[PDB]
């Protein structure tokens, strides 16, 4: 009845991500239902428990999300500890999974995230750079036209 | 009645990694069981499926090994997206994680892994080179003293 996205992409406490993940954002709501909205609020809502909440609740607000999202998206041009272990847990998790790497910035995909990607409900699109907008809208699109993730 | 460790620990094909497998494997071994045996065989074993296999049979061998895995220990000095993918598998699939990095090395762990790291079931100790034994060993006697993961 409603499809969730999650988008995954590593932050690392920088300000290069937030303008990707605004954009990203409104083109994942567009379709259904888009989450990692916490790298994107402006107000840390504030009340309730009183204790030292922090790194800990973030892996608690990434799990909860997982939970509703339907299909997951990352879009990561180098390969991220943080982003790679949220990969895992949707696979684990969900199934449908989708992995965007930079053919150009340098870095490779090791053997473990090639493996990963089977074919079967995980597909890794190499965009450069000004090809971001193409894979996510060949994503969105394909994703739209076989109403399924069966197809190898 | 039968325990299983599986070590997770970034080779990306180095010859330096096999070192440290050959001297953690008979560690793991002499406890109960130990897994991440395909980074250390020298006769891949013929015969069988002819197809095109190998990442894909990569993932799908670690995950069935983490299946009977009842602890998952890594030990990774820096940030390795295809380990932190597997940190991520065993967490949501097992319970009791365990994760080594270096506090010299020059990297540093993302918010992900910290937030990770719940202090549960979730251990993320720092070992310093020649601290790797101090950590493999501390971790081996606090685990056999405790005889389970409930403590903080
Ligand atoms: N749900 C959720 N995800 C988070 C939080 N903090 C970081 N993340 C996720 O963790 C990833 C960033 O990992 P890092 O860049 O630190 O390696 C991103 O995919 C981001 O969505 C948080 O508080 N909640
Ligand atoms: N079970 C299993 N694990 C593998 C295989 N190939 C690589 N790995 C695991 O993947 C990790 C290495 O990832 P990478 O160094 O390529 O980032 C190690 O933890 C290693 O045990 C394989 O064929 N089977």
């Amino acid at each position: 009845m409603r499809r969730s996205v999650y988008f995954c992409g590593s932050i690392r406490g920088g300000r290069e991500d937030q303008a990707l993940y605004a954009r990203i954002v409104s083109r994942l709501r567009r379709y259904g239902k888009v989450l990692t909205e916490h790298v994107a609020d402006a107000e840390l809502e504030p009340l309730g428990e009183e204790a030292a909440g922090g790194d800990q609740f973030i892996h608690e607000q990434a799990l909860n999300w997982l939970q509703q999202a339907d299909v997951v998206v990352a879009e990561v041009t180098q390969p991220s500890l943080g982003v790679g272990y949220e990969l895992g847990r949707a696979v684990a998790l969900g199934k449908p999974i989708l992995c965007l790497f930079r053919p150009q910035s340098g870095r490779v995909l090791s053997a473990m995230i090639r493996g990963a990607a089977d074919g079967s409900r995980f597909q890794v699109w190499d965009y450069a750079e000004g090809e971001v907008e193409t894979m996510l809208d060949r994503y969105f699109e394909a994703y739209l036209v076989e109403h399924h993730h069966h197809h190898h």
